[PDB]
């Protein structure tokens, strides 16, 4: 049912095919790839900002993010029980969603500036958030991040971890709970199917992406790191 | 009482003290003026990711500005009633965050690309966002955002279009829904406080506030529009 229009890309995109796959629900993609699609898109008005990411879902058109992955969370029950319980969720995955935002710009970065940025975002994960995240675990010794049960920061969670060891194989050395984190995350039926070949997720972003990108919106056509 | 720690100035505390306002809830602010003060902080590491804002409520050390939001927000009834109106409200306060986000900067800027800036966010208010909530007002024939009653996307709304209006006093011209919107807000009570004298209510930034940033986290010495 749901509808995610953006790039054939991760983007800022792909966290929501995790949380819909992880929820176990089918969705279908289109893919912007013409400047004509798009003023065509804009024509229509249903991008309120005249922005993607856009999600048609339970009969809304909703732009930003952030909202989309809010409602998913909370209509998949993976929200937490209670308003404090949903603060944590918030604040461990404003943690992650700062580190991969990090990357977002990685593919338009020049082989040079690449490499500059690439070194910040490992130092970034292993210095102030992969501490964090192992401290969390540790204090309460449990098998998820909260309400002793899956939940969206779980899920934000495993992808960046995954997103940090394509750049550093060995960046959940000397974090044991996470390593142990990833393992039994990856396990979930609806992760692992969605980690396993013939899935919808996306493949790092290559220079067809953010051609593709550039042609259509016309920009990011010089992004410093 | 909720404590908020922060800078003495706007920065991404200041949407924070208008929902607490708004709310009707008193609270008290410990400003970071020393770089050792700062040290003692992370020291107890009650920041979690070594970052404010900072805010102590309900017996919680949270961070993440949108978490922190997200958490005053629902616990006075300012969250919408059902996760429908909730994903609207998140669309809405996606957009100003946006627009706001881009005058963050702007004190730590030069008079050069200061100049840049200011006509870059009021091209930006004027041409893709005031149009978006003016149609949405006229098109539902609301006075309110959400559930034709306040919710916080309003008080994000007012926000925006305060800071707007500080740069460029006749930004609202053409929209003459959001103008009624505008004086709508203003008139509650609790918003009417906050917005006269003596509250608190912080101004523009200056560059006692720049220098003092600077000194506590030592960063942002170098930053681009
Ligand atoms: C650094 C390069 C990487 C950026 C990837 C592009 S995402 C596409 C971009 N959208 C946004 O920036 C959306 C921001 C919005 N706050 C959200 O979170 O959804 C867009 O449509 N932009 C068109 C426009 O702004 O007009
Ligand atoms: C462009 C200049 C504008 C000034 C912004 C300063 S807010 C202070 C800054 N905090 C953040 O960036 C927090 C981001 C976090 N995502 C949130 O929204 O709360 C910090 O603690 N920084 C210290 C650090 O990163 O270690
Ligand atoms: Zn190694």
């Amino acid at each position: 049912k749901p509808v995610l229009y953006y790039f054939n890309g991760r983007g800022k995109m792909e966290s929501i095919r995790w949380l819909l796959a992880a929820a176990g629900v089918e969705f279908e993609e289109v893919f912007l790839e013409t400047r004509e699609q798009y003023e065509k898109l804009l024509q229509s008005g249903i991008l309120m900002f005249q922005q993607v990411p856009m999600v048609e879902i339970d009969g809304m058109k909703l732009v930003q993010t952030r909202a989309i992955l809010n409602y998913i969370a909370g209509k998949y029950n993976l929200y937490g029980k209670d308003l404090k319980e949903r603060a944590l969720i918030d604040m461990y995955v404003g943690g992650t969603d700062d580190l991969m935002g990090f990357l977002l710009s990685f593919p338009f970065l020049s082989a040079e500036d690449k490499v500059k940025q690439c070194a910040f975002v490992v130092e970034k994960a292993t210095s102030r958030y992969f501490p964090a995240y192992e401290k969390v675990l540790k204090d309460h010794g449990q098998d998820f991040l909260v309400g002793n049960r899956l939940s969206w920061a779980d899920i934000h969670l495993l992808e960046a971890i995954l997103m940090v060891e394509e750049k550093k194989s060995d960046a959940l050395s000397g974090f044991p709970l996470l390593q142990a984190f990833k393992k039994r995350i990856s396990s979930i039926p609806t992760i692992k199917k969605f980690l396993a070949p013939g899935s919808k997720r996306k493949p790092i972003s290559d220079d067809k992406y953010v051609e593709t990108v550039r042609r259509v919106l016309r920009m990011y056509y010089d992004v410093k790191p």
